[PDB]
Protein backbone atom coordinates (compact mmCIF):
# COMPACT_ATOMS: atom_id res chain seq x y z
CA UNK A 1 0.00 0.00 0.00
CA UNK A 2 2.95 2.38 -0.29
CA UNK A 3 1.34 5.41 -1.78
CA UNK A 4 2.92 8.37 -3.41
CA UNK A 5 2.01 11.63 -5.35
CA UNK A 6 3.61 13.01 -8.52
CA UNK A 7 2.75 15.81 -11.03
CA UNK A 8 3.05 15.09 -14.92
CA UNK A 9 1.84 17.27 -17.27
CA UNK A 10 0.64 16.44 -21.08
CA UNK A 11 2.30 13.02 -21.37
CA UNK A 12 0.56 9.35 -23.00
CA UNK A 13 0.26 6.46 -20.95
CA UNK A 14 3.50 5.27 -22.05
CA UNK A 15 5.62 8.40 -20.65
CA UNK A 16 3.93 8.97 -17.58
CA UNK A 17 4.42 4.93 -16.74
CA UNK A 18 8.24 5.55 -17.45
CA UNK A 19 8.28 8.50 -15.35
CA UNK A 20 6.38 6.52 -12.39
CA UNK A 21 8.39 3.75 -12.82
CA UNK A 22 11.69 6.21 -12.61
CA UNK A 23 10.11 7.75 -9.31
CA UNK A 24 9.62 3.75 -8.34
CA UNK A 25 13.27 3.22 -8.15
CA UNK A 26 13.94 6.13 -6.49
CA UNK A 27 11.18 6.23 -3.96
CA UNK A 28 9.60 3.32 -3.10
CA UNK A 29 10.81 1.11 -0.68
CA UNK A 30 12.11 -2.17 -2.18
CA UNK A 31 9.60 -4.72 -2.92
CA UNK A 32 9.97 -7.45 -0.07
CA UNK A 33 7.69 -10.22 -0.11
CA UNK A 34 8.85 -11.61 3.42
CA UNK A 35 7.35 -8.76 5.29
CA UNK A 36 3.62 -9.74 3.41
CA UNK A 37 3.64 -13.44 4.45
CA UNK A 38 2.34 -12.38 7.84
CA UNK A 39 -1.19 -11.56 6.55
CA UNK A 40 -1.45 -14.39 4.31
CA UNK A 41 -0.74 -16.48 6.70
CA UNK A 42 -3.08 -14.92 9.36
CA UNK A 43 -5.39 -15.38 6.44
CA UNK A 44 -4.92 -18.65 5.80
CA UNK A 45 -5.73 -19.54 9.35
CA UNK A 46 -8.86 -17.85 9.28
CA UNK A 47 -9.81 -19.70 6.35
CA UNK A 48 -8.61 -22.84 8.68
CA UNK A 49 -11.89 -22.41 10.93
CA UNK A 50 -26.72 -11.60 9.23
CA UNK A 51 -24.28 -14.05 10.45
CA UNK A 52 -21.56 -12.60 8.90
CA UNK A 53 -22.15 -8.63 10.82
CA UNK A 54 -22.19 -11.51 14.16
CA UNK A 55 -19.32 -13.15 13.09
CA UNK A 56 -17.53 -9.47 12.77
CA UNK A 57 -18.91 -8.36 16.29
CA UNK A 58 -17.45 -11.76 17.51
CA UNK A 59 -14.05 -10.81 15.92
CA UNK A 60 -13.74 -7.46 17.54
CA UNK A 61 -14.83 -8.36 20.80
CA UNK A 62 -12.38 -11.34 20.67
CA UNK A 63 -8.63 -10.76 21.82
CA UNK A 64 -6.59 -8.96 19.90
CA UNK A 65 -3.30 -11.25 18.90
CA UNK A 66 -1.81 -8.50 16.22
CA UNK A 67 -1.57 -5.37 18.89
CA UNK A 68 0.35 -7.69 21.08
CA UNK A 69 2.43 -9.34 18.60
CA UNK A 70 2.96 -5.86 17.01
CA UNK A 71 3.92 -4.60 20.26
CA UNK A 72 6.45 -6.92 20.90
CA UNK A 73 8.13 -7.17 17.29
CA UNK A 74 8.43 -3.51 18.12
CA UNK A 75 10.36 -3.77 20.84
CA UNK A 76 12.58 -6.69 19.27
CA UNK A 77 13.51 -4.77 16.66
CA UNK A 78 14.25 -2.35 18.94
CA UNK A 79 16.26 -4.25 20.91
CA UNK A 80 18.52 -5.77 17.93
CA UNK A 81 18.81 -2.44 16.72
CA UNK A 82 20.38 -1.14 20.05
CA UNK A 83 22.83 -3.83 19.85
CA UNK A 84 23.69 -3.16 16.51
CA UNK A 85 24.80 0.21 16.95
CA UNK A 86 26.72 -0.78 19.69
CA UNK A 87 28.24 -3.50 17.70
CA UNK A 88 29.00 -1.30 14.63
CA UNK A 89 30.41 1.34 17.33
CA UNK A 90 32.97 -0.93 18.81
CA UNK A 91 33.71 -2.16 15.45
CA UNK A 92 34.78 1.12 13.56
CA UNK A 93 36.16 2.53 17.34
CA UNK A 94 39.07 -0.61 16.46
CA UNK A 95 40.76 1.20 13.24
CA UNK A 96 42.71 4.54 12.98
CA UNK A 97 42.66 6.71 10.01
CA UNK A 98 46.20 6.98 10.30
CA UNK A 99 49.96 -3.19 10.06
CA UNK A 100 48.74 -1.07 7.44
CA UNK A 101 46.01 -2.26 5.44
CA UNK A 102 43.66 -0.90 2.49
CA UNK A 103 40.30 -0.12 3.17
CA UNK A 104 39.19 -3.99 2.12
CA UNK A 105 41.11 -5.48 4.97
CA UNK A 106 40.18 -3.25 7.10
CA UNK A 107 36.68 -3.41 6.94
CA UNK A 108 37.24 -7.68 7.16
CA UNK A 109 39.06 -7.46 10.11
CA UNK A 110 36.53 -5.55 11.69
CA UNK A 111 33.88 -6.49 10.21
CA UNK A 112 33.66 -10.60 12.45
CA UNK A 113 32.54 -7.97 15.40
CA UNK A 114 29.70 -6.67 13.93
CA UNK A 115 28.96 -9.96 12.19
CA UNK A 116 26.06 -11.72 14.31
CA UNK A 117 24.45 -8.44 15.66
CA UNK A 118 24.17 -7.40 11.64
CA UNK A 119 22.73 -10.83 10.68
CA UNK A 120 20.52 -11.22 13.69
CA UNK A 121 19.09 -7.30 13.00
CA UNK A 122 18.67 -8.63 9.22
CA UNK A 123 16.37 -11.44 10.35
CA UNK A 124 14.25 -9.38 13.06
CA UNK A 125 13.50 -6.88 9.80
CA UNK A 126 13.40 -9.92 7.41
CA UNK A 127 16.07 -8.03 5.31
CA UNK A 128 18.56 -10.77 4.84
CA UNK A 129 17.99 -11.84 1.55
CA UNK A 130 19.23 -8.55 0.39
CA UNK A 131 22.70 -8.25 2.00
CA UNK A 132 24.86 -10.46 1.41
CA UNK A 133 28.30 -10.77 3.44
CA UNK A 134 30.57 -9.26 0.13
CA UNK A 135 27.87 -6.83 0.03
CA UNK A 136 28.30 -5.60 3.25
CA UNK A 137 32.36 -5.52 3.22
CA UNK A 138 32.10 -3.40 -0.08
CA UNK A 139 29.61 -1.06 1.82
CA UNK A 140 31.85 -1.19 5.02
CA UNK A 141 35.20 -0.57 3.35
CA UNK A 142 33.05 1.91 1.07
CA UNK A 143 31.88 3.96 4.62
CA UNK A 144 35.89 3.66 6.06
CA UNK A 145 36.93 5.07 2.83
CA UNK A 146 35.02 7.86 2.93
CA UNK A 147 35.33 8.98 6.92
CA UNK A 148 31.15 7.91 7.61
CA UNK A 149 30.09 7.55 10.98
CA UNK A 150 29.03 3.60 12.83
CA UNK A 151 25.81 5.26 12.10
CA UNK A 152 25.79 6.30 8.54
CA UNK A 153 27.25 2.77 7.27
CA UNK A 154 24.11 1.59 9.05
CA UNK A 155 21.46 3.45 7.88
CA UNK A 156 21.79 1.26 4.58
CA UNK A 157 20.35 -1.52 7.01
CA UNK A 158 18.02 -0.08 9.76
CA UNK A 159 15.79 1.02 7.42
CA UNK A 160 14.12 -0.72 4.21
CA UNK A 161 14.99 2.07 1.51
CA UNK A 162 14.55 2.54 -1.84
CA UNK A 163 14.83 -0.15 -4.61
CA UNK A 164 18.05 1.60 -6.29
CA UNK A 165 20.29 0.88 -3.08
CA UNK A 166 20.48 -2.74 -3.36
CA UNK A 167 21.73 -5.02 -5.71
CA UNK A 168 20.94 -4.97 -10.08
CA UNK A 169 19.50 -8.28 -10.27
CA UNK A 170 17.21 -7.44 -7.40
CA UNK A 171 15.43 -4.71 -9.43
CA UNK A 172 14.14 -5.75 -12.57
CA UNK A 173 13.09 -3.20 -15.05
CA UNK A 174 12.49 -5.50 -18.02
CA UNK A 175 9.89 -7.16 -16.65
CA UNK A 176 6.95 -4.40 -16.44
CA UNK A 177 3.86 -4.42 -17.83
CA UNK A 178 1.56 -1.85 -18.48
CA UNK A 179 -2.55 -2.70 -18.25
CA UNK A 180 -4.75 -0.16 -19.28
CA UNK A 181 -8.56 0.31 -20.44
CA UNK A 182 -7.72 2.27 -23.42
CA UNK A 183 -4.49 3.01 -26.43
CA UNK A 184 -1.25 3.62 -24.19
CA UNK A 185 -0.61 6.43 -26.59
CA UNK A 186 -3.12 8.27 -25.60
CA UNK A 187 -2.83 11.57 -23.14
CA UNK A 188 -3.24 11.23 -19.27
CA UNK A 189 -6.94 12.74 -18.78
CA UNK A 190 -8.84 12.77 -15.31
CA UNK A 191 -9.75 9.60 -13.96
CA UNK A 192 -7.81 6.99 -15.83
CA UNK A 193 -6.42 4.02 -14.51
CA UNK A 194 -3.11 2.06 -15.55
CA UNK A 195 -1.36 -0.46 -13.98
CA UNK A 196 2.34 -1.44 -14.03
CA UNK A 197 2.22 -4.98 -13.16
CA UNK A 198 5.64 -6.46 -11.96
CA UNK A 199 6.45 -10.39 -11.52
CA UNK A 200 5.14 -9.93 -8.24
CA UNK A 201 3.26 -6.53 -6.96
CA UNK A 202 1.69 -4.04 -8.83
CA UNK A 203 1.71 -0.31 -9.40
CA UNK A 204 -1.96 0.90 -9.33
CA UNK A 205 -1.84 4.96 -11.36
CA UNK A 206 -5.07 6.81 -10.91
CA UNK A 207 -4.70 10.25 -12.40
CA UNK A 208 -6.40 13.21 -11.32
CA UNK A 209 -6.18 16.51 -13.21
CA UNK A 210 -4.53 19.08 -10.95
CA UNK A 211 -7.88 21.26 -10.04
CA UNK A 212 -8.42 25.01 -11.51
CA UNK A 213 -7.77 27.43 -8.79
CA UNK A 214 -9.07 31.08 -8.62
CA UNK A 215 -6.87 32.72 -6.53
CA UNK A 216 -8.18 36.72 -5.38
CA UNK A 217 -6.62 39.40 -3.39
CA UNK A 218 -7.71 40.74 0.07
CA UNK A 219 -6.04 43.35 1.64
CA UNK A 220 -4.48 43.31 5.49
CA UNK A 221 -3.57 46.58 6.36
CA UNK A 222 -0.30 46.01 8.33
CA UNK A 223 -1.76 48.87 11.02
CA UNK A 224 -4.87 46.29 11.94
CA UNK A 225 -2.00 44.21 13.40
CA UNK A 226 -2.70 45.71 16.89
CA UNK A 227 -3.22 43.59 19.69
CA UNK A 228 -4.45 43.90 23.22
CA UNK A 229 -3.39 41.82 26.82
CA UNK A 230 -6.48 41.21 26.93
CA UNK A 231 -7.57 37.38 27.27
CA UNK A 232 -9.51 35.85 23.88
CA UNK B 1 -4.69 -22.92 46.23
CA UNK B 2 -4.84 -20.85 49.33
CA UNK B 3 -2.50 -22.10 51.52
CA UNK B 4 -1.68 -21.24 55.19
CA UNK B 5 0.13 -23.44 57.61
CA UNK B 6 -0.98 -23.99 61.18
CA UNK B 7 0.98 -25.40 64.10
CA UNK B 8 -1.09 -27.93 66.68
CA UNK B 9 -0.32 -30.41 69.49
CA UNK B 10 -1.58 -33.31 70.08
CA UNK B 11 -5.52 -33.44 68.60
CA UNK B 12 -7.89 -35.56 67.22
CA UNK B 13 -8.59 -35.23 63.66
CA UNK B 14 -12.34 -33.72 64.38
CA UNK B 15 -10.57 -30.96 66.67
CA UNK B 16 -7.33 -30.30 64.46
CA UNK B 17 -10.21 -29.86 61.39
CA UNK B 18 -12.02 -27.40 64.24
CA UNK B 19 -9.13 -25.68 64.53
CA UNK B 20 -8.57 -25.96 60.69
CA UNK B 21 -11.95 -24.40 60.08
CA UNK B 22 -11.39 -21.46 62.66
CA UNK B 23 -8.55 -20.60 61.18
CA UNK B 24 -10.11 -20.92 57.65
CA UNK B 25 -12.77 -17.99 58.57
CA UNK B 26 -10.26 -15.50 60.18
CA UNK B 27 -7.50 -16.18 57.52
CA UNK B 28 -8.14 -17.35 54.20
CA UNK B 29 -9.84 -14.76 51.39
CA UNK B 30 -13.68 -16.04 50.79
CA UNK B 31 -14.84 -18.48 48.56
CA UNK B 32 -15.52 -16.43 45.26
CA UNK B 33 -16.43 -18.73 42.51
CA UNK B 34 -16.51 -15.95 40.15
CA UNK B 35 -13.10 -15.71 40.23
CA UNK B 36 -12.97 -19.08 39.14
CA UNK B 37 -15.31 -19.11 36.29
CA UNK B 38 -12.26 -17.83 33.72
CA UNK B 39 -10.08 -20.98 33.95
CA UNK B 40 -13.17 -23.16 33.62
CA UNK B 41 -13.94 -21.36 30.41
CA UNK B 42 -10.85 -21.26 29.03
CA UNK B 43 -10.38 -25.65 29.66
CA UNK B 44 -14.03 -25.23 27.90
CA UNK B 45 -12.84 -23.48 25.34
CA UNK B 46 -9.67 -26.19 24.71
CA UNK B 47 -12.59 -28.64 25.06
CA UNK B 48 -13.90 -27.30 21.96
CA UNK B 49 -11.19 -28.06 19.89
CA UNK B 50 4.32 -38.42 21.66
CA UNK B 51 1.66 -36.22 20.21
CA UNK B 52 1.02 -35.06 23.90
CA UNK B 53 4.25 -33.00 23.65
CA UNK B 54 4.32 -31.69 20.17
CA UNK B 55 1.32 -30.35 21.10
CA UNK B 56 2.38 -28.58 24.16
CA UNK B 57 5.37 -27.38 22.43
CA UNK B 58 2.83 -25.95 20.36
CA UNK B 59 0.58 -24.54 22.66
CA UNK B 60 4.04 -23.18 24.19
CA UNK B 61 5.12 -21.47 21.25
CA UNK B 62 1.76 -19.91 20.57
CA UNK B 63 0.26 -16.27 21.78
CA UNK B 64 0.06 -16.39 25.08
CA UNK B 65 -3.75 -14.57 25.28
CA UNK B 66 -3.33 -14.96 28.89
CA UNK B 67 0.05 -13.37 30.01
CA UNK B 68 -1.69 -10.11 28.05
CA UNK B 69 -5.14 -10.45 29.43
CA UNK B 70 -4.39 -10.75 32.95
CA UNK B 71 -1.57 -7.70 31.87
CA UNK B 72 -4.83 -5.79 30.71
CA UNK B 73 -7.14 -7.00 33.71
CA UNK B 74 -4.97 -5.56 36.41
CA UNK B 75 -4.27 -2.38 34.61
CA UNK B 76 -8.29 -2.18 34.40
CA UNK B 77 -8.36 -2.46 38.16
CA UNK B 78 -5.50 -0.08 39.04
CA UNK B 79 -7.70 2.47 37.28
CA UNK B 80 -11.24 1.49 38.88
CA UNK B 81 -9.52 1.85 42.05
CA UNK B 82 -7.74 5.24 41.49
CA UNK B 83 -11.77 6.29 40.43
CA UNK B 84 -12.98 4.65 43.55
CA UNK B 85 -10.52 6.54 46.18
CA UNK B 86 -11.22 9.73 44.35
CA UNK B 87 -14.70 9.27 44.41
CA UNK B 88 -14.71 8.16 48.16
CA UNK B 89 -12.26 11.11 48.75
CA UNK B 90 -14.56 13.95 47.43
CA UNK B 91 -17.52 11.84 49.03
CA UNK B 92 -16.29 12.45 52.46
CA UNK B 93 -15.50 16.19 52.38
CA UNK B 94 -18.76 16.48 51.98
CA UNK B 95 -19.87 16.20 55.38
CA UNK B 96 -18.62 17.61 58.42
CA UNK B 97 -18.36 15.94 62.26
CA UNK B 98 -19.93 19.33 63.59
CA UNK B 99 -29.26 20.23 58.36
CA UNK B 100 -28.31 18.32 61.30
CA UNK B 101 -28.09 14.60 60.44
CA UNK B 102 -27.45 11.42 61.96
CA UNK B 103 -24.59 8.78 60.45
CA UNK B 104 -27.03 6.42 58.40
CA UNK B 105 -28.41 9.92 56.82
CA UNK B 106 -25.20 11.14 56.28
CA UNK B 107 -23.83 8.03 54.97
CA UNK B 108 -27.14 8.33 52.65
CA UNK B 109 -26.58 11.73 51.51
CA UNK B 110 -22.96 11.10 50.80
CA UNK B 111 -23.14 7.38 48.86
CA UNK B 112 -24.86 8.58 45.49
CA UNK B 113 -21.28 10.45 44.76
CA UNK B 114 -18.96 6.82 45.20
CA UNK B 115 -21.79 4.58 44.57
CA UNK B 116 -21.09 4.37 40.62
CA UNK B 117 -17.46 3.72 40.94
CA UNK B 118 -17.71 1.47 44.05
CA UNK B 119 -20.31 -0.58 41.62
CA UNK B 120 -17.64 -0.76 38.80
CA UNK B 121 -14.88 -1.77 41.22
CA UNK B 122 -16.98 -3.91 42.72
CA UNK B 123 -17.78 -5.33 39.11
CA UNK B 124 -14.31 -5.45 38.03
CA UNK B 125 -13.06 -7.27 41.08
CA UNK B 126 -16.09 -9.68 40.61
CA UNK B 127 -16.78 -8.92 44.42
CA UNK B 128 -20.66 -7.49 43.35
CA UNK B 129 -22.67 -10.65 44.72
CA UNK B 130 -20.92 -9.68 47.95
CA UNK B 131 -21.95 -6.32 48.82
CA UNK B 132 -25.71 -5.18 48.91
CA UNK B 133 -26.45 -1.45 48.97
CA UNK B 134 -27.62 -2.06 53.00
CA UNK B 135 -24.40 -3.69 53.36
CA UNK B 136 -22.34 -0.34 52.21
CA UNK B 137 -24.78 1.91 53.83
CA UNK B 138 -23.98 0.29 57.35
CA UNK B 139 -20.47 -0.21 57.09
CA UNK B 140 -19.93 3.63 55.48
CA UNK B 141 -21.92 5.26 58.27
CA UNK B 142 -20.12 2.91 60.92
CA UNK B 143 -16.74 4.22 59.12
CA UNK B 144 -18.38 7.84 59.50
CA UNK B 145 -19.28 7.45 63.57
CA UNK B 146 -16.10 6.26 64.71
CA UNK B 147 -13.90 9.42 62.37
CA UNK B 148 -12.17 6.64 59.59
CA UNK B 149 -11.05 7.79 56.61
CA UNK B 150 -11.61 7.17 52.90
CA UNK B 151 -8.84 5.01 52.43
CA UNK B 152 -9.76 2.77 55.92
CA UNK B 153 -14.11 2.74 54.88
CA UNK B 154 -12.32 1.48 51.06
CA UNK B 155 -10.00 -1.22 52.81
CA UNK B 156 -13.43 -3.68 52.79
CA UNK B 157 -13.98 -3.54 49.39
CA UNK B 158 -10.33 -3.32 47.74
CA UNK B 159 -9.51 -6.46 48.79
CA UNK B 160 -11.29 -10.31 48.84
CA UNK B 161 -11.01 -9.90 52.49
CA UNK B 162 -11.55 -13.06 55.07
CA UNK B 163 -14.96 -14.81 54.97
CA UNK B 164 -16.24 -13.48 58.61
CA UNK B 165 -16.23 -9.91 56.97
CA UNK B 166 -18.83 -10.46 55.08
CA UNK B 167 -22.89 -11.46 55.77
CA UNK B 168 -23.46 -14.60 58.22
CA UNK B 169 -25.26 -16.22 55.20
CA UNK B 170 -22.56 -16.18 53.22
CA UNK B 171 -20.56 -18.32 55.08
CA UNK B 172 -22.18 -21.43 56.20
CA UNK B 173 -20.41 -23.41 58.70
CA UNK B 174 -23.30 -26.04 59.13
CA UNK B 175 -22.26 -27.18 56.13
CA UNK B 176 -18.91 -28.85 56.67
CA UNK B 177 -17.67 -32.27 55.87
CA UNK B 178 -15.04 -34.08 56.85
CA UNK B 179 -12.85 -36.64 54.38
CA UNK B 180 -10.30 -38.88 56.22
CA UNK B 181 -9.19 -42.59 55.44
CA UNK B 182 -9.29 -43.51 59.00
CA UNK B 183 -11.35 -42.87 62.41
CA UNK B 184 -11.41 -39.24 63.23
CA UNK B 185 -11.08 -40.03 66.90
CA UNK B 186 -7.70 -40.80 66.35
CA UNK B 187 -4.98 -38.07 66.65
CA UNK B 188 -2.94 -36.47 64.41
CA UNK B 189 0.53 -37.91 63.33
CA UNK B 190 2.99 -37.62 60.52
CA UNK B 191 1.61 -38.01 57.06
CA UNK B 192 -2.46 -38.24 57.47
CA UNK B 193 -4.44 -36.24 54.94
CA UNK B 194 -7.98 -34.97 55.68
CA UNK B 195 -10.28 -32.90 53.60
CA UNK B 196 -12.74 -30.63 55.08
CA UNK B 197 -15.69 -30.52 52.04
CA UNK B 198 -17.53 -27.47 51.79
CA UNK B 199 -20.76 -27.21 49.23
CA UNK B 200 -18.16 -26.06 46.53
CA UNK B 201 -14.54 -26.35 47.70
CA UNK B 202 -12.69 -28.29 50.21
CA UNK B 203 -10.19 -27.76 52.22
CA UNK B 204 -7.13 -30.56 51.99
CA UNK B 205 -5.06 -30.55 54.87
CA UNK B 206 -2.05 -32.74 55.21
CA UNK B 207 -0.17 -33.32 58.34
CA UNK B 208 3.47 -33.16 59.35
CA UNK B 209 5.40 -33.92 62.56
CA UNK B 210 7.89 -30.91 63.69
CA UNK B 211 10.99 -32.05 63.09
CA UNK B 212 13.19 -32.77 66.15
CA UNK B 213 15.64 -30.10 65.87
CA UNK B 214 18.87 -30.34 67.69
CA UNK B 215 20.77 -27.35 68.90
CA UNK B 216 24.43 -26.88 69.64
CA UNK B 217 26.76 -24.14 70.91
CA UNK B 218 29.08 -22.49 69.58
CA UNK B 219 31.16 -19.38 70.64
CA UNK B 220 31.97 -16.27 68.80
CA UNK B 221 34.77 -14.31 70.28
CA UNK B 222 33.26 -10.30 70.82
CA UNK B 223 36.48 -9.42 69.99
CA UNK B 224 36.88 -11.80 66.94
CA UNK B 225 34.81 -8.94 64.86
CA UNK B 226 37.58 -7.00 63.93
CA UNK B 227 37.27 -5.57 60.38
CA UNK B 228 39.91 -4.39 57.57
CA UNK B 229 39.23 -1.56 54.92
CA UNK B 230 40.40 -4.03 52.44
CA UNK B 231 38.30 -5.09 49.77
CA UNK B 232 36.57 -8.76 49.63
Amino acid sequence: GESRFYSLGHLSIQRAALVVLENYYKDFTIYNPNLLTASKFRAAKHMAGAMIAAAARRRDSSHNELYYEEAEHERRVKKRKARLVVAVEEAFIHIQRLEVMDPREAAQAIFPSMARALQKYLRITRQQNYHSMESILQHLAFCITNGMTPKAFLERYLSAGPTLQYDKDRWLSTQWRLVSDEAVTNGLRDGIVFVLKCLDFSLVVNVKKIPFIILSEEFIDPKSHKFVLRLQ
